[PDB]
């Protein structure tokens, strides 16, 4: 099985581009990261920063997660992110995504040793 930290990396990291290329960024990335394999993941955010900077958020501002857990952290600085969400025309096996690029703080849940990101909670 995939570890929690590795699943977070695969689903949420894109350190190779500074920001979403075109409107087709999400269709390509959701496919590349295997998030459209058996079904279309409905919503998924990619962060365009180094893995180190995203991991460093786990020692930044401790805040509540939406589900009430207390292991969430909000990055002190804004980061380049792209939110990918299915459009109305999306239907497996023909997934289709809207690409929205933004610069916002990220909120992640962290766990383990090393204490690293295991869930992407929200962007602010
Ligand atoms: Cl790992
Ligand atoms: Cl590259
Ligand atoms: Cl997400
Ligand atoms: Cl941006």
């Amino acid at each position: 099985k995939e570890t929690a930290a590795a699943k977070f990396e695969r689903q949420h990291m894109d350190s190779s581009t500074s920001a979403a290329s075109s409107s087709n960024y999400c269709n390509q990335m959701m496919k590349s990261r295997n998030l459209t394999k058996d079904r279309c993941k409905p919503v998924n955010t990619f962060v365009h920063e180094s893995l180190a900077d995203v991991q460093a958020a786990c020692s930044q501002k401790n805040v509540a997660c939406k589900n009430g857990q207390t292991n969430c952290y909000q990055s002190y600085s804004t980061m380049s992110i792209t939110d990918c969400r299915e459009t109305g025309s999306s239907k497996y096996p023909n997934c289709a995504y809207k690409t929205t690029q933004a610069n916002k703080h990220i909120i992640v849940a962290c766990e383990g040793n090393p204490y690293v990101p295991v869930h992407f909670d929200a962007s602010v």
